[PDB]
RNA sequence: UCUGAGAGUUUGAUCCUGGCUCAGGAUUAACGCUGGCGGCAUGCCUAAUACAUGCAAGUCGAUCGAAAGUAGUAAU
């Protein structure tokens, strides 16, 4: 059960001899909201072609996200170019805080309560790559013990 | 035990810097349209401008002389 949402639909065009080309991109988020999720971004002469290679690339591209209590583990920033997004985690009840691309990323993933903040641009692309890498960077509390010879998180 | 949502807009199309605008609240509010009632609360932000009129700090005869009125033949 891969749903599957659509976030941003541009209409890009080059110029040849005499008229313009015009193509639609899709930047498609797909997601089991069990752990994993990608990304797709797509064009074609058409929306259902262009809709059909976007979800083939996100499926190709999917990576794995580990939850802790429903929420994300500790505060991260994600940087991507000029935009930057800010993860905070949240209590039990708070629901999801984002809204837009960061909203679309999070509710795919499985993410409960998350808090967020877009500090830089608003291009989804972006914003997306942001947002996948302050995820992807995430440290889980039993690398850290065997990097650090703790035990299993204990005091 | 706190705890944060964004979008539109420069280009044939894209990324960034960057300004403008909107989605939310609030008032000692005013205006247009309309309008049934009750519980609380507020009601010259301007001319510390000028004011008709009527009220807004008096009380004590158990401090004191006197005076007036009602009763009483008088004293009282
Ligand atoms: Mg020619
Ligand atoms: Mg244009
Ligand atoms: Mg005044």
């Amino acid at each position: 059960e891969f749903e599957e949402r659509i976030v941003k639909l541009k209409r890009i065009s080059k110029t040849t001899k005499g008229g313009r080309n015009m193509r639609f991109s899709v930047l498609v988020v797909v997601g089991n909201r069990k752990g994993k999720i990608g990304y797709g971004i797509a064009k074609a002469l058409e929306v259902p072609n262009a809709i059909k290679k976007a979800i083939k690339a996100a499926h190709n591209s999917l990576h794995t996200i580990e939850i802790h209590k429903g929420s994300i583990y500790h505060e991260v920033i994600g940087r991507s170019g000029a935009s930057r997004v800010l993860l905070k985690p949240a209590p039990q009840g708070t629901g999801i805080i984002a809204g837009g691309a960061i909203r679309a990323i999070i509710e795919l993933a499985g993410y409960s309560d998350i808090y967020t903040k877009n500090l830089g641009r608003n291009t989804p692309i972006n914003m997306i790559h942001a947002t996948m890498d302050g995820i992807l960077k995430q440290l889980s509390p039993r690398r850290v013990a065997i990097l650090r010879n703790k035990n299993l998180n204990e005091l």
